[PDB]
């Protein structure tokens, strides 16, 4: 280019069982959908990672801190254990609207730093009603001029807490949305970090709110599985920039998930 | 560039009048603001134009009608009795990216008919999760580079039904709330009209959700009145053109709402 918070994304799995309608998506399988959907997780001294099903952490974390970095490298994720992309998220948060050539090109100064501006608009007029960042799916881009966003992330502040709200056309509830809550609740906490703020909370809105046929056995089972209390997250040390994250940086406390639920 | 659906609206005035938090604005007063919000109005066989006030639905009508005509001359509103402005929303919907020039500049063929492209995206593939057309604020436009937008749509097609949501990145809820629902809702019984789909569900989604200072006795009287049954909308006219529509070929039937309120 209080009940726990996730009593919500169960309930909206079951909503989406009883009531979805089938439809078909670009390419794969049918798939039951609602359209509109939204759940408040809050962000005070807890983190929203899904007790349920085991969500994969890690690649949360390695995935975020590779998107931060700007990175279209695969090779620079799939090192890392988590297994030339184009324009992906990462090229866009920091180089938007530049033009993308290689994954060795150098875009210094080149393009809008979506997330940077975020930061720095946090730090400059904390009311701002515009702490906007958007993200759109690579494939769209040369499909037709000015194509639609994927998602976009609208930050809010008051009473020094820090909260966002991540809009996403579409959300594969089965195998997207668990890992999604988790990759922009971490972002959220690592912004707060660096503007000395404190989280609030993260709202999820989705338009197509979906779940895979092959999905339906799997989320059945997982429904029945009571939430444990979520985890918290901490950071061990103080960063200024949100460049200089890492991922030793962070440690998940409390976790206690129930068994690992595989989505095909 | 079932419950009447309006007690949600009234929830959420509730809602913030008890939970909302003191935040500026931009320029103007102070506000009791909530982060995250969202509504869903049925449009199926009634029309959500709220009831515990007289809505304008003749502004409503006749300012979406100026601006699927991409008018971006204010004398051209004023007239038809509701009261160069610029790239307004008209000349966004219409003639997306393109370059202001003046109010009477012929923009034939120049920049995106964002406006046109959801309609024909509803023909060429229902299915499609990309239907989304944006606004911004004209404000905004010379304030950086590639500045966010202030509203976006999602249209949504299932089983011949027609369903769009609107995410607003802040919400006036005394007087920008109930028009804006209105308004949308419009649009989508247009867009449905002509793509020969019935509608199905609105849904509002907003950022930050806010209520003026100075319209809070107002709409704690408000919150006292009860609802009265949604009105329905009549095409009386088979149009084929998003552009042939006039209001002539609208009617609101069973309107029965309570007083007018006047909010500063």
């Amino acid at each position: 280019v209080p009940p726990h918070g996730e009593l919500q994304y169960l309930g909206q799995i079951q909503h989406i069982l009883r009531c979805g309608v089938r439809k078909d998506d670009r390419t794969g399988t049918g798939t039951l959908s609602v359209f509109g959907m939204q759940a408040r997780y809050s962000l005070r001294d807890e983190f929203p990672l899904l007790t349920t099903k085991r969500v994969f952490w890690k690649g949360v974390l390695e995935e975020l801190l590779w998107f931060i970095k700007g990175s279209t490298n695969a090779k620079e994720l799939s090192s890392k254990g988590v297994k030339d992309l184009g324009p992906v998220y990462g090229f866009q948060w920091r180089h938007f609207g530049a033009e993308y050539r290689d994954m060795e090109s150098d875009y210094s100064g080149q393009g809008v730093d979506q997330l940077q501006r975020v930061i720095d608009t946090i730090k400059t007029n904390p009311d701002d009603r515009r702490i906007i960042m958007c993200a759109w799916n690579p494939r769209d881009l040369p499909l037709m001029a000015l194509p639609p966003c994927h998602a976009l992330c609208q930050f809010y502040v008051v009473n020094s807490e820090l909260s966002c709200q991540l809009y996403q056309r579409s959300g594969d509830m089965g195998l997207g949305v668990p890992f999604n809550i988790a990759s922009y609740a971490l972002l959220t906490y690592m912004i707060a970090h660096i503007t000395g703020l404190k989280p609030g909370d993260f709202i999820h809105t989705l338009g197509d709110a979906h779940i895979y046929l092959n999905h339906i056995e799997p989320l059945k089972i997982q429904l029945q599985r009571e939430p444990r209390p979520f985890p918290k997250l901490r950071i061990l040390r103080k960063v200024e920039k949100i460049d200089d994250f890492k991922a030793e940086d962070f440690q998940i406390e409390g976790y206690n998930p129930h068994p690992t639920i595989k989505m095909e």
